């Protein structure tokens, strides 16, 4: 039951199942995986595709001949399995040169190098068929207040993204960008810390239509925010270009638990929203099998990501299709929320005594919302305990 | 020393010093204050002005004659003291009718009433000389996932703000709106939970130039975010129309401590930013003297808000003026951060071997940022311990 | 299905279903309930009993004749329904006199009054048959560092609890005390902020056997802690005298959501632990129907508390009884965790080359824990998705 | 000014200034330091001593001859500088064998090895003159609920500490143990997550007098707790055997900022408490110079730890010595808090009409606490802004 197929568009980063287990306090617990191995194992589990940072696929500093051979082997694995590559990204965070940032490093020479490294990988992403190019500015930020003038940093960040937009336009590429917010870690505070900040920034770019967000479940939860709500705002803005699915237990370091772990009810409401809205992008997992696990546990954890999505999809669909739930949604006036407040216009509203002088505030205040009954129907559907 | 004068534009809400001390678990500890008393006492402390919700100035449900008398007494107090009223707002959160929201209540009749209540108070705000009209949507949100369709709620929120913009335009008013984000409390999650989300929303309004943000120190800190960073993004966007100053100890219920309490170093960096950027708006305190205090403690707490701002202003100015700090800022390449990455343009960057083939990444990575020395100069200046 | 019966020992505070809906920003949305009404309605839902603060049952300041009549009516309702009263507590937080604390108020006269108020209610609790007397020191703490010397406050808190222990011993009462930790709210920081701090404090009382803890789900989660882990430590110490069940979404103000809401997987692991350990005390709900609800929603929310406990009980029992789970627990070495490390004793351990010189650390490190497979079996059982 | 001397007992872990800068997302930015270098540089800054994990001083897996040479070189550096070694600890977290724990690993063979590794290092610590042996169980815990039975784990943790106590007693050593709590990171939840939980656990050991706590500023702040309050409870219990000083910005990953950074006012209240209580132990820094820094920044950051302690010590002493502050403390009844509530005894309290029938609750409730004036005096003293 709940068996994923490529139809479900489940994708995984090479760096997810390939995470060797090094953490702030501990050495690697697993050997490195050949990307070819990961492609073949993920395909066997029913994944649709993979994603990569440049330096996951091509060791940093590789010669041109080494680069070609790494890409050739990877493409053979994709061809052997039918796996796709819908998204790629740049590693602008691991190498020591990026310790103060890539696009917003205080050192101008580093900013220029970061752009050149990204541009090289955009070309590769396009060659592999990627539709989306993600940017996670994990080193953009500060540990201290004097170190980073945030207005100047935002100017540099806009300049960088504008140059990248000029680049893809000039080459006729169809790829679009997706900015991944995170509030902190590895920097004390990261620039563009939430979906909202990233959405706001995009509106100030020269070609805003080329940019959207890549929100990650656990990153919004690291600020204690409601991930489904943030996804709804991204959808409302037309900017949900990609998504990273995982789990997180609240305000901690980024745990990258398998999807469904962490906040299970938020996972339910997320799947309900994505499916109801008709989100058509990849269901991408940015997760880490815990370092306690051997390779059998790696593949079990990856399989669990997909299984949990599919269970939640079933339960959310049953919730929305249940005539008792539909009745409860009307009892709670969800239908009214979707109607305009004043399609009659401002003057009619100003002239409407029912909106002021003749509005019975105490009668309105007496009406219960019936939200608890609705939420218990939702709980019963999630748990398969209807009756 | 540190004596405030009206020149400093320090303002206070009537509801701040007037808070009677009722909390989730406890009854009022102080009697209600007449707004006339608060105006006269705040003026004696060196405040510049006050702000109000409609229902702070005019008891909810007052007749027209009662409304006139309350306003007349208040205006006499303002005239007697020279106090100004730069900002006003609507109470769309206390009355039970607003239990599911004002502008985004599921019930359409409540949404229409909320708009009419706001419009009435915009007229009053203009008559009192206010330049800014704040909106804090404290009831906009949910405790459960099925209760609020966030895309529909954002449609209703946009409709409401668009109608308000149409209203002020039609009346020829110069007032502008400032949206106050908060992540949670009193709702389980509040819509537009951070500065970023509010900035992003504004960009989708029909007349975006009429709307900015009113960020509150403690509200961003309730999501664990860096308040100075968020203020920098608001300034970068041209949207810092007003600000609420207070203190908060991290991720808790909204404490509304006096300014300077809570995160003292964030208060330092905030004042440094506001003064460096030339922010010209009110320095408004949205705080609550703790319910442990009698009226002498109320006025001491209000005086402390202003005193702490003035101490921090002195220390931040001394930091920026110190030739040793200026040297340290250059050592940390803050000057380079302010220079364009590629004013030479995209093609020149692509052709520049110094940005890629000839970039010595290991030499760049070896350069220290010297951020710790800079931050210890900042600490020494804050504490008055230079030497 | 999942129908509670008095056998299940589900109990509710009068103040839970009786919460009128006043919050930091909003007036009451529901009328006050007569305790007689609450007893009869809860009995109809299958509750076993209720609990009370003194001032929930007897209005503060009541005369002796008024006190007798309130108690008489309440006892008739209990007799009419078969409901029990297993626990009572003192309100040492609502009245303004307690603004700086009860037992740890700086003012000695208030500390003495707090003790006398508690003692009067202990007598009543015993007359009503209560086995446990809870103390929630919600006002014990501070908003500022100079206001409360914590060593002195702990001396006063120990003195108070020691006097209460002397009192019950002198009267021959069988009741025991349960201290309820909370980290913050309504004070900026509350003394004894977690289960651990309360357990440690109890060990320093003169008669430690008379005192245990009353942990609350949401309170430990307000510090981001693992509630099942804290309950395990309380059980390990023999100190889980009572428990408060509810839901919470992480590090926020105390939400008091119905049980099962908030962190659903933590609720699952909690029920698994309580049932596995054979906890025999009340399953008490300290929750608040949201102020959006009318009385039908109040009773729906209370029913949901019990329903969710019973669903989780079923799923946890099925998890533990599943031979595939039992196999996975052995694969993960949960059986070994329960065996002594060195029942052979210290000298044998020191002499055992297999524990040092001949321990193959790399072979040990290669063994996977298989925790992900185990956790996905747990998820499948929780969701009823085995297959 | 503020120049540290060995008199001040400032100590640093080898792993602090020696941190190479590897984080969850980034490679090392600094070369490894020879412990001899660190001893000599720290001595030049005015440190009193260093501390070590076994594997900081002796590379894991070293032969007996290699171990002797590493220790010999280290002791020569200590002799050359006058530096002391007051504390040592075991690394039971870096090596992959410890991925599920040391003392509470599910695998019994790992638990036995962990004990043998610790015992070997206790012998070395004693030879180097250490008075305290710290245990930070960073791998004791879980990412999932089924993986770790916490009651069984606490049994194993007690068994391990009891064996260590038997060991030191049998050898006649004067060293004592200090348990370091942390709430999470690197495990999803860590056992003994706070000072309170550790204090409570110690009370159940066979020889409780041999064990205390080593609280770390940032670790308690990772649960949003008040670090000075927790230190006060440890002092009240007689269990503050050692302390780790650093900075933290709230509920995040463990930042290990230099002391004084992070929550500056909490640092002030901590120093006030340690000095007022006469804490006589090391002022030990467990911090990490940010990976942005070169070695000059490492030494600047270490110097800043000590400087900030000394500034805060001066300001707290001036606060306590100021006759205006002493008056304000009496106005706030801090003197009364230190007096017994009922030295007259229980019967006298029960018979005292002034404690109940004749207690004027409204007159008591009207008295203000004057805490805001007191706290503003504290702020003025911290900032050197008295006047
Ligand atoms: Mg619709
Ligand atoms: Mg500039
Ligand atoms: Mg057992
Ligand atoms: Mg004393
Ligand atoms: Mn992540
Ligand atoms: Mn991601
Ligand atoms: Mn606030
Ligand atoms: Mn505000
Ligand atoms: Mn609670
Ligand atoms: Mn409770
Ligand atoms: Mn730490
Ligand atoms: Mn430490
Ligand atoms: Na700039
Ligand atoms: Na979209
Ligand atoms: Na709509
Ligand atoms: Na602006
Ligand atoms: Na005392
Ligand atoms: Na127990
Ligand atoms: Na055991
Ligand atoms: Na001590």
């Amino acid at each position: 039951n709940y068996a994923p197929t490529p139809v479900d568009r489940f994708t995984f980063g090479l760096w997810t199942v390939g995470w060797q287990g090094r953490d702030p306090f501990g050495d690697a617990t697993r050997r490195a995986l050949d990307p070819v191995e990961s492609v073949r194992r993920l395909a066997e589990l029913g994944a649709h595709g993979v994603t990569f940072h440049d330096d996951d696929l091509i060791p940093f500093g590789s010669s041109d001949s080494e680069r070609e051979e790494h890409v050739k082997r990877f493409r053979q694995a994709l061809d052997d399995t039918g796996m796709k590559v819908p998204m790629a990204t740049t590693n602008l965070f691991t190498h020591p040169v990026f310790k103060d940032g890539g696009f917003t490093a205080n050192d101008r020479d580093v900013r220029r190098y970061a752009l050149r490294k990204t541009i090289r990988n955009i070309d590769l992403a396009v060659e592999l068929g990627a539709e989306t190019y993600v940017a996670w500015g994990g080193r953009e930020g500060a540990e201290s207040g004097g170190a980073k003038d945030v207005r100047d940093a935002l100017d540099r960040m806009k300049e960088a993204f504008d140059l990248l937009g000029e680049y893809v336009t000039s080459q006729g590429y169809d790829i679009r960008f997706a900015i991944e917010p995170k509030p902190n870690q590895p920097r004390g505070d990261i620039l563009l810390p939430t979906v909202g900040h990233a959405l706001a920034f995009i509106e100030r770019l020269e070609r805003p239509e080329l940019y959207g967000v890549n929100p990650e479940v656990g990153h919004e939860q690291m600020a204690g925010l409601n991930f489904p709500h943030g996804i709804a705002q991204a959808l409302w803005a037309g900017k949900l270009f990609h998504i990273d699915l995982n789990g997180q237990n609240g305000i901690k370091y980024d745990q990258d638990l398998r999807f469904g772990a962490g906040d299970l009810r938020a996972a339910f409401w997320l799947v309900d929203l994505l499916e109801s809205a008709g989100y058509s992008g990849p269901r991408h997992f940015d997760f880490k099998p815990p370092r306690t696990e051997d390779f059998d546990g790696v593949w079990a954890s990856a399989a669990g990501c997909m299984r949990n999505y599919l269970i939640l999809k079933e339960r959310a669909a049953a919730f929305r299709a249940d005539p008792e739930v539909q009745e409860a949604l009307r009892a709670s006036r969800l239908d009214e929320l979707a109607r305009p407040t004043a399609a009659d216009g401002l003057q009619a509203l100003l002239d409407d005594r029912s909106a002021f002088e003749e509005f019975d505030v105490d009668a309105a205040a007496a009406r219960g919302m019936a939200f608890e009954r609705l939420d218990q129907l939702a709980m019963d559907h999630l748990l398969g305990a209807r009756g």
